[PDB]
């Protein structure tokens, strides 16, 4: 729901759900 095709992470990075939120974490 937070991330999306149109918003997705760089690449080496991946949309990650927390406290309601959208990040990019690299992998982690």
């Amino acid at each position: 729901y937070t991330c999306g095709p149109l918003f997705q992470c760089p690449a080496g990075q991946y949309c990650q759900d927390k406290d309601g939120t959208g990040y990019c974490f690299k992998g982690k």
